[PDB]
This record gives C-alpha cells, structure tokens and sequence, in this order.
C-alpha cells in the first residue's frame, strides 16, 4: 500500500535486504562481493 511509514531507499540484490542510504548498502555489498 502507500503509507507514509518508511525509511529505505536502498536494497540489497543478494539478501534482499534494504538500507537508508547508499553507503550502509555499498559498505554491505562488501559482504558479498570478495573486495575484502
Ligand atoms: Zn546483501
């Protein structure tokens, strides 16, 4: 539905997880991709 209770832009396309901003989903990516 439309309801104004939310706070995420940003999802994962590995977990199907959802941040707030770009930054806490990048520095997650990380878990992922083998960067580290
Ligand atoms: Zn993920």
């Amino acid at each position: 539905g439309s309801s104004g209770s939310s706070g995420l832009l940003y999802d994962c396309h590995i977990c199907e997880r959802k941040f707030k901003n770009e930054l806490d989903r990048d520095r997650h990516m990380l878990v992922h991709g083998d960067k580290w």
